[PDB]
């Protein structure tokens, strides 16, 4: 990483919350998100996450300028993404994009979670609100904090793959399981996961093989390509690699995003 001189950041205003600020990097000055800071775990786990950001080089992974660690309180900074995490994005622009643009959103975030899983980084907790979203739609994985944990052991069950769950095992295909759930959030404009179903409810309904419903005008190939992310048996998963294909594909003959699957049985029993 590059160490940063304090001199040259500022802090504007407060964007997440340590805390996560908007402010500007003058190394002719230019906007940055900066998070600020402990024990020894706490400082291993936060200069851990500043150095696997740093050890990564792709347009669909946040991008760390650098770091402040020779001075307290310790810093990391980031570029800005103007528009923020995606799941609030997404339920703050209802219907406000093509579909196109959301499978465009989609193919970018699958390709960032390709580059993780090639370079054997397991993310554990991919989600859309994981995601950030730039000025140019483009989408980031952005989160690679290290401490984290499967709630009722941090990490929400209803986006993890059942072997995660079952047996601890979490690999890239795990992950392609939840990037199943964020295509889902993303056609949906960021509904929530199976609704007000418990966790319980939810595993249950997974493990007899249930999967989430039909998303509202959802393009066939988009819907066929979620449902076999959330193959139970992980051999059946597409890869990133076949995923990013499939995206980039449907994207260059756009016409295909035109036949849309139908309406899910769950979804006719609660329309009057
Ligand atoms: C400096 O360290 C990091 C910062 C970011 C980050 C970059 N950029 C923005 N936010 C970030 N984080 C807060 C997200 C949650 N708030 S938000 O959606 O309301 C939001 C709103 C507007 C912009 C924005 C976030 N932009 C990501 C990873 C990092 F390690």
């Amino acid at each position: 990483t590059t160490e940063i001189h304090p001199s040259c950041v500022t802090r504007q205003k407060v964007i997440g919350a340590g805390e996560v600020y908007k402010g500007m990097l003058k190394t002719k000055e230019v906007p940055v998100a900066i998070k600020t800071l402990y024990t020894e775990k706490q400082r291993v786990d936060f200069l851990g996450e500043a150095g696997i950001m740093g050890q990564f080089s792709h347009h669909n992974i946040i991008r760390l300028e650098g770091v402040i660690s020779k001075y307290k309180p310790m810093m990391i900074i980031t570029e800005y993404m103007e528009n923020g995490a995606l799941d609030k994005f997404l339920r703050e622009k209802d219907g406000e994009f093509s579909v196109l643009q959301l499978v465009g959103m989609l193919r970018g975030i699958a390709a960032g979670m390709k580059y993780l899983a090639n370079m054997n980084y397991v993310h554990r907790d991919l989600a859309a609100r994981n995601i950030l979203v730039n000025s140019n739609l483009v989408c980031k994985v952005s989160d690679f904090g290290l401490s984290r944990v499967l709630e009722d052991d941090k990490i929400p069950i209803r986006w993890t793959a059942p072997e995660a769950i079952s047996y601890r095992k979490f690999t890239s295909a795990s992950d392609v399981w939840s990037f199943g759930i964020v295509m889902w959030e993303v056609m949906t404009y960021g509904e929530r996961p199976y609704w007000e179903l418990s966790n319980h409810e939810v595993m249950k309904a997974i493990n007899d093989g249930f999967r989430l419903p039909t998303p509202m005008d959802c393009p066939s190939a988009i819907y066929q390509l979620m449902m076999q992310c959330w193959q139970q048996e992980r051999a059946r998963r597409p890869k990133f690699a076949d995923i990013v294909s499939i995206l980039d594909k449907l994207i260059r003959a756009p016409d295909s995003l035109k036949t849309l699957a139908d309406f899910d049985p769950r979804v006719s029993i609660r329309l009057p």
